[PDB]
């Protein structure tokens, strides 16, 4: 028997007489295809090597467990800081957080494909032992009686028993699913012997699996056990998998059950599965953008979990304001450090710059999806600007008699633009999009005004102002003023609506609360995660309305800006109209 444990700085294997590391936790293999996979809780990583690849590294914070389904050829592993167990295919892809609700401090894990069963420990102020379903099907508790800082769980598949140590009770028992022997970090099997990891002896000893007695020593010297395992062939029993040619049919995950046909058809976190049960959704229906100040990140609001998968992006800095084409599936936000706008999918891939020059601080960003533009408010030059997504036809749109724009939105198949004001006299303002019939739609009882959503539906606009501590809702002209919600408002605001739902950013900035634009029931949706700084909440189907814009871009040679009473078409800075006012020239 070889036996394969978990050092901290190191990865190696002990017989009967990886390196360069910092603090792995957690082990295991798959012998079949000769894998070694292991967990970082300092490098917030899980990865894998062959006899190195990143495997997770898109946001845990202390992973302990980590089990491989050979069977099903699927990565399992649990997050005691983060609260969730989690699954992944064995090379990362298509990760599905498979429970997040009810857990403390999920440690060692462990699991039988075969039965389609997955076991774990809490360490919380009731520390338990729960088995599920390999496809987070019937969590139930089983040990609850005795325990306190459980660990290191194995299973015996030649006896169907199941194995444990305590940490803190120095016991090793061993059970089932109910009955249960009395007979020590981490432990294993073999064939007759149990192997485990002492606190206080720092040696790997060896016992009988039914009596206990010949408790052998079998290496000394071992400081750092942070997990321990039996690396042979044999510890992973051989059987088809039900799945068979094609996932069963499964459009993407195909997990292990212990149900029905013994498998089960699972769609990557925050997507639905269809009438079908068979295939999922084209991604997530209902996206909430995150924008903090160092990463970026994206909530589905189709599923009750709220799990913020962390885009894979690189040097965001100092991000501030955000927003979102549903056309191509483009993210575009702004960088106050870096001085420019991005671009980029919900991956996180195709990451490109969009503006690099004239910027000072970004506070607003705001898409149009049916002319094709990009529009933004600078506080710092004053100006509010106009390219096209591209980043290309730059126009300064507003500049004079301007002073502190902040949040900026547009009512593209109405013809407006809406954002708000600070300076000498704080306002609301509305234009047509090309600056054209500037005028102020809310005069009194601002100070900071923060953050714009349009109810594109129902003709109302809602905002909030940091000063005044209010967010208020209001008719697109025709007024029906109304503070709707009474809360502190952060400097930098993120400020959203989509659905029935409105979503902002706390105080704090370390929550995100949502309110029922109808009623008044709020319930905080995301916690413990700092520095939030802007939010979208958006349909990345849906795309709503139109205007004489969006064909042959209204017949204008650069930029078509439209008006409720017609369109203009403009030309970038230097350039300037013709006798027709289609085409732009360089005069
Ligand atoms: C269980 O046993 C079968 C039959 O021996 C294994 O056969 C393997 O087939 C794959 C391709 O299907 C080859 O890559 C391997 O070389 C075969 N293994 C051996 C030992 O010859 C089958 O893979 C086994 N099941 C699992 C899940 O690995
Ligand atoms: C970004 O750039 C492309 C390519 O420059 C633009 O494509 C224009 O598209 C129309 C088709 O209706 C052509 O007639 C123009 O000749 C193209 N313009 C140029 C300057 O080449 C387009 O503006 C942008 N892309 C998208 C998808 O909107
Ligand atoms: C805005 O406020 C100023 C100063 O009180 C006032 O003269 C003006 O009439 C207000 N505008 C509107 C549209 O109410």
């Amino acid at each position: 028997p070889l036996l394969l444990y978990a050092n901290r700085r190191d990865l190696r294997l002990v017989d009967a007489t990886v390196g360069g590391l910092e603090d792995a936790a957690a082990v295991d293999f798959v012998f079949s295809h000769g894998l070694i996979y292991w967990s970082d809780v300092s490098e917030e990583a899980i990865k894998r090597t062959e006899f190195v690849q990143n495997v997770v590294v898109s946001g845990l914070l202390s992973p302990d467990g980590l089990a491989c389904d050979w069977l099903g050829e699927k990565l399992y592993w649990t997050d005691s800081e983060t609260n969730r167990i989690e699954v992944s295919n064995l090379d990362g892809s298509l990760r599905k957080v498979l429970f997040w609700q009810e857990l403390d401090q999920p440690r060692a894990i462990a699991l039988d494909p075969s039965s389609g069963f997955m076991y774990w420990t809490d360490w919380g102020e009731v520390p338990k032992i729960e088995r599920a379903g390999m496809d987070g099907s019937s969590r139930f508790i089983i040990i609850n009686s005795e325990i306190y800082w459980p660990n290191g769980l194995t299973l015996d598949y030649e006896e169907q028993k199941l194995y444990w140590a305590d940490a803190k009770l120095n016991f090793i028992h061993k059970s089932n699913l109910d009955g249960t022997n009395r007979q020590p970090f981490a432990l294993t099997l073999f064939e007759d012997i149990l192997y485990w990891t002492d606190w206080s002896t720092h040696s790997i000893l060896a016992c009988n699996k039914y009596t206990g007695e010949g408790l052998r020593e079998i290496h000394s010297d071992i400081f750092s056990p942070m997990d321990i395992h039996a690396f042979s062939q044999q510890r992973q029993p051989n059987a088809t998998n039900p799945c068979g040619i094609d996932n069963g049919g499964c459009s993407h995950l195909c997990l292990m059950s212990p149900v029905k046909p013994f498998y089960q058809c699972a769609c990557p976190t925050g997507v639905k599965l269809l009438e079908n049960g068979k295939t999922c959704k084209d991604g997530a229906t209902e996206l909430l953008l995150l924008a903090r100040r160092t990463d970026l990140r994206r909530i589905s609001l189709d599923t009750p979990d709220f799990t913020d998968i962390v885009l894979q992006l690189e040097d965001i800095r100092h991000a501030i304001a955000i927003d979102y084409d549903p056309v191509e599936g483009y993210i575009y936000w702004t960088d106050d450090e870096v001085r420019a706008i991005r671009r980029s999918f919900i991956d996180g891939s195709g990451s490109q710059f969009v503006v690099t020059a004239q910027i000072a601080h970004p506070d607003g960003i705001a898409v149009d999806w049916v002319a094709r533009n990009l529009y933004w408010t600078d506080t710092g030059t004053d100006r509010i600007e106009v390219t096209r997504l591209n980043g290309t036809m730059r126009k300064i749109l507003i500049s004079e008699d301007l002073e502190e724009p902040r949040a900026i939105v547009l009512d593209p198949m109405v013809g407006y633009m809406y954002w708000t004001d600070w300076g000498e006299i704080p306002k609301i303002e509305r234009a047509a999009l090309d600056g054209s019939d500037r005028v102020v739609l809310v005069n009194t009882s601002l100070g900071w005004p923060n953050g714009l959503a349009l109810d594109y539906d129902e003709g109302k606009i809602y905002w909030g102002d940091a000063k005044t501590d209010k967010i208020e809702v209001m008719n697109t002209d025709g007024t029906g003023r109304r503070v709707l919600v009474e809360d502190k408002i952060p400097h930098i605001f993120g400020f959203t609506l989509l659905g029935d739902y409105v979503y902002w950013t706390d105080w704090q900035r370390r929550s995100i609360e949502r309110v029922h634009k109808r009623s008044a029931e709020r319930e905080v949706i995301i916690d413990q995660l700092p520095d939030l700084m802007g939010l979208k909440a958006t349909n990345v189907h849906r795309v709503i309305g139109s205007n004489p814009c969006a064909e042959e871009n209204g017949g204008c040679s650069h930029l078509c800006l439209y008006r409720p009473q017609g369109l203009r078409c403009a030309c970038p800075i230097g350039f300037e109209l013709i006798s027709d006012m289609k085409t732009c020239i360089v005069p």
